[PDB]
């Protein structure tokens, strides 16, 4: 496709008028080829804020903080989670900003990225991950992660509910695509940046083949082992084996969109808070039908409801096992037609 052939991460700056319709805007960014990178950044208008202040969240409970223990060498690592007892944002912030766990001194991102890949196996940090909740005020109607109102609402597992992530320096998310190969939206509420790596959906099978070659025991035990979210592969290792990828830094007040079958990984620069959920478009339905799921082991959605409503003509063929549709990763969502 002639739209974003380079498959690079695109950044969008919608106006207040453009921003109001979430689904229409996702269709627009696809028309521009954003989905080819597997990840896109959306900077909201300056006037828009999801909450007036974050000064009242000190006693918010993180029910399951996880100590992230990383094992490995030469750019290949396995991350093990150790669940710790519940803690408040106040206690978490104290640990995150402490001498033991704070961000190192650095000039450029390249320097901090080097410190991360050099030290990720030392001094395990605590990630205040998967907190059920939202930091959005009730009246916020634009890009409200708690209520995006996409076709995924036809489901109601709990993949439509928002989650909070309290990060600290060196906390990481391993290589993975979304459950059922869905889209995701991530908003960084406040704090230090979050760095991301992405592999374009058209090259995802190459990452999987690499990952299978490196962890053959894990591959034998589960076809979809990358869904366990424990595998960390450095950009140098990707470059060495010709896996195309891109990187981007998300700063406080910016949105990241992940696209169906877009593999992503990354880390937190320091104390911060992000809000995340999954969503869908008509384009996702085929990805949902073809997704390879964790067999050992997990989030599974019955596609029946989506095929009946959006592909009635293919329902009989698909239930009989005769729907041999091949996904073209470069094609935009049908809703994008108005922009094409
Ligand atoms: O910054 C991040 N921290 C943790 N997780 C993340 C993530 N994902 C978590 C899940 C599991 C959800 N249950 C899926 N994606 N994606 C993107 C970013 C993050
Ligand atoms: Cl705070
Ligand atoms: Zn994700
Ligand atoms: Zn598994």
């Amino acid at each position: 496709e002639t739209l974003n052939p380079s498959a690079r991460i695109m950044t969008f700056y919608p106006t207040m008028e453009e921003f109001r319709n979430f689904s229409r805007y996702i269709a627009y960014i696809e028309s521009q080829g954003a989905h080819r990178a597997g990840l896109a950044k959306v900077v909201p208008p300056k006037e828009w804020k999801p909450r007036a202040s974050y000064d009242d969240i000190d006693d918010l409970v993180i029910p399951a903080p996880i100590q992230q223990l990383v094992t490995g060498q030469s750019g290949l690592f396995t991350q093990y989670n150790i669940q710790k007892k519940a803690m408040t944002v106040r206690e978490f912030r104290k640990i995150a900003n402490s001498d033991k766990y704070c961000t190192p001194r650095y000039s450029e991102f390249e320097e901090l990225e080097r410190k991360y890949w050099k030290n990720l196996t030392f001094n395990p940090p605590i990630y205040g991950a998967d907190v059920n909740g939202t930091l959005y005020e009730k009246h916020v109607d634009e890009w409200n992660i708690g209520r995006l109102r996409t076709i995924l609402d036809l489901v109601e597992e709990g993949v439509n509910t928002p989650y909070l992530y309290f990060g600290m320096w060196k906390t990481s998310f391993a290589w993975h695509t979304e459950d059922m190969d869905l889209y995701s939206i991530n908003y960084l509420h406040f704090g230090e940046p979050k760095s991301w790596y992405s592999v374009p959906p058209e090259h995802g099978k190459r990452l999987e083949r690499l990952a299978k070659g490196f962890f053959p025991g894990s591959a034998q035990s589960c076809e979809a082992f990358l869904r366990h979210k424990m595998t960390l592969i450095s950009p140098l290792m990707l470059k060495k084996y010709g896996i195309p990828f891109d990187k981007v830094t998300q700063e406080a007040g910016e949105f990241m969109i992940t696209f169906p079958y877009g593999y992503h990984a990354g880390f937190n620069h320091g104390f911060n808070c992000a809000e995340s959920t999954n969503f869908a478009t008509r384009r996702w339905i085929e990805y949902g039908k073809q997704a390879v799921l964790c067999s050992c082991r997990m989030v599974k959605i019955s596609m029946d409801v989506f095929v009946r409503k959006f592909q009635p003509e293919r329902y009989k063929l698909w239930k009989a096992g005769k729907d041999n549709t091949v996904i073209d990763h470069t094609l935009p969502t049908p809703e994008a037609a108005e922009f094409l």
